[PDB]
């Protein structure tokens, strides 16, 4: 049975509500992003309309087989009538294809549902700008002050320089990125590039990358691994057993492995700074855990729910324990106190 905040009341509504089977009063199924947990329950055989962004839908139509007829791209930015209701979806600095979705509701009321989100300042100059909102639907996976990490761009700047310093000194040197779902894809995209190199993966996850309009993308990856210094492998494989076996595997091409670990939050970010990061080595063998977040840090999301004054929040993660909600609720309160709304 379907949970209440995964329901748009006043509406036929749901959204990330695959796994429940048929909802009960459901018109039409909203799929915020391609992710797992958020698309479960959807398969070729699903038969109601499903509502996304055109790069969600390629994913839903290619690796999930789901029919075409039963698809239904939006593009963003642009308001568009469903079953006879006004909405627009946003990009949610998530992984690509990922979107918010502001409702307008036939009383009057305004709902946004953040799905899963990075919040930036960029988004106090969206569609948001024009109009109040009386319900946010909240992605509060980092809601605590202990919640911190580097922007993005710190992240990208670290691992190029790692990556090339080490293969300047050795021309021998393999880099590895592990993945397991999509996102993060500028982690071994930008290492690719200061290394004059394609990306070598899979055919299951170039597939997978081809559904996302990524500009020249043919010109970035391939499946063949012999022409590849970066390789792309599943993040299980990512250790010291995995990668000597892979090693193996390049036919003395290489006599060292240099591999990234893009992971979210670890508790090493409440001591280690981004540039004083360190590998774990083993023999010719060297992984490093870095904290490439898709999610907001604490104050991230503190900043965007201050500018926006929401009337109220519903929480969509961390739901399940009484202590995670108190905790939540305590933040939003000090934060209404704090900016006077
Ligand atoms: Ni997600």
């Amino acid at each position: 049975t379907c949970p209440f905040y995964k329901k748009i009341p006043g509406t036929g509504f749901t959204v990330d509500a695959f796994q429940y089977g048929v909802v009960e009063g459901c018109t039409a199924y909203f799929l915020t992003h391609f992710h797992s947990d958020h698309y479960a329950g959807l398969s070729k055989h699903f038969t109601f309309p499903v509502y996304c962004s055109e790069i969600t839908g390629n994913l839903l139509k290619n690796k999930l087989h789901v029919q075409e007829q039963y698809i239904h791209p939006l593009p963003l930015d642009t308001e568009c009538i469903v079953n006879g209701v006004k909405v627009v979806l946003l990009d949610a600095n998530h992984c690509p294809g990922a979107v918010m979705i502001l409702f307008y509701l036939p009383n009057g009321t305004v709902i946004l549902h953040t799905g899963d989100f990075r919040a930036d300042p960029s988004m106090e100059r969206s569609l948001l700008a024009d109009q109040k909102v009386h319900m946010l639907y909240l992605d509060t996976t980092y809601c605590s002050p202990e919640y911190t990490f580097p922007s993005q761009q710190e992240v990208i700047r670290f691992a190029i320089n790692t990556a090339f310093e080490a293969v300047t000194l050795n021309p021998h040197a393999l880099v590895v990125c592990g993945t397991y779902s999509i996102g993060k894809e500028k982690v071994f995209l930008a290492i690719a590039d200061v290394l004059g190199s394609k990306v070598g993966m899979s055919q299951e996850k170039y597939k997978t990358l081809q559904c996302l309009n990524i500009p020249e993308i043919n010109s970035l990856i391939t499946t063949d691994m012999c022409s590849s210094l970066v390789h792309l492998l599943p993040m299980m494989q990512i250790n010291f057993k995995g990668l000597q076996s892979h090693l193996k595997k390049c036919g003395g091409k290489y006599n060292q492995i240099l591999a990234f670990r893009p992971t979210g939050w670890t508790h090493s970010n409440k001591f280690t700074r981004i540039a004083d990061v360190i590998p774990q080595t083993k023999g010719n063998i060297s992984i490093y855990g870095i904290p490439y977040s898709e999610h907001s840090s604490y104050l991230e999301m503190k900043r965007f729910v201050q500018w926006l004054k929401p009337q109220k929040i519903i929480p969509t993660v961390n739901v399940g324990t009484w202590k995670s909600r108190s905790t939540m609720e305590k933040y939003f309160r000090e934060w209404k106190l704090e900016a006077g709304y």
